[PDB]
């Protein structure tokens, strides 16, 4: 099936078709922009991503309850820092400049999810709905930010996923089966 697969030169055509294909310095805006574009800031964010994943891993069953309290405090600290990072981005860049990156939207959504999770877990039992705990996905989903830094693996995933997006009817045939 691999050897004989119909196509329904090309490199040059794709290259020739793809051939078609920052913020200013005024005030404290520029100071915040300089801080958030400083490579130390981005590296610090990466490091705290790593530490947050470590804290997410540190959970285990039947903890002394001085361990769970420490984990909750660390989660509060991490989500507070991430909200602060989102605030400094939304100030240093424009609001339109921020919500038009397709990654800053994701970071903002995960920050709001984490904050809502923190707020709910304190009085969660009073909701009495099966969807009380689904807000805990955002802490885990914060892990994705390293997939950006993993260059070849991000390229590989994006290529294969956009390939899957161009075949919506084979999946419909399997669903029909
Ligand atoms: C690439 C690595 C360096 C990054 C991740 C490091 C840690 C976040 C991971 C490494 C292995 C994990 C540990 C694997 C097994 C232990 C012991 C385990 O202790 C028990 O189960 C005792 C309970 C009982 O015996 O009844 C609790 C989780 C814990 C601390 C885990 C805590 C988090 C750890 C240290
Ligand atoms: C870096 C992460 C270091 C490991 C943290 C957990 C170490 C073992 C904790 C034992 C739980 C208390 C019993
Ligand atoms: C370009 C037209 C695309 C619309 C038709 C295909 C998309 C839907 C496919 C659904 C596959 C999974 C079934 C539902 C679960
Ligand atoms: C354009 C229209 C695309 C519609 C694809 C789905 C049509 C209904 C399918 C029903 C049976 C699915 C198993």
């Amino acid at each position: 099936i691999i050897i004989t697969f119909q196509e329904q030169k090309n490199e040059r055509a794709c290259i020739d078709f793809a051939i078609s294909a920052p913020q200013n310095r005024q005030s404290f805006q520029y100071k915040t922009w300089t801080f958030v574009v400083s490579p130390p800031f981005e590296y610090f964010i990466m490091a705290m991503i790593a530490l947050n994943t470590v804290v997410l891993m540190m959970k285990f069953y039947d903890a002394p309850y001085e361990y769970e309290l420490m984990l909750k405090c660390l989660n509060i600290v991490f989500t507070s820092m991430f909200s602060m990072e989102c605030v400094l981005k939304i100030i240093a860049f424009g609001v339109l400049n921020y919500f038009r990156d397709a990654w800053n939207v994701f970071d903002f959504v995960t920050v709001l999810g984490s904050i809502t999770d923190i707020l709910v877990t304190e009085i969660a039992e009073t909701n009495n709905f099966i969807n009380l705990s689904f807000l805990r996905l955002f802490r885990a989903a914060r892990l994705i930010k390293l997939l950006r830094q993993g260059y070849t693996i991000r390229i590989l995933l994006w290529t294969f996923v956009q390939s899957f997006k161009a075949l919506p009817y084979v999946c419909l045939l399997i669903a029909m089966l």
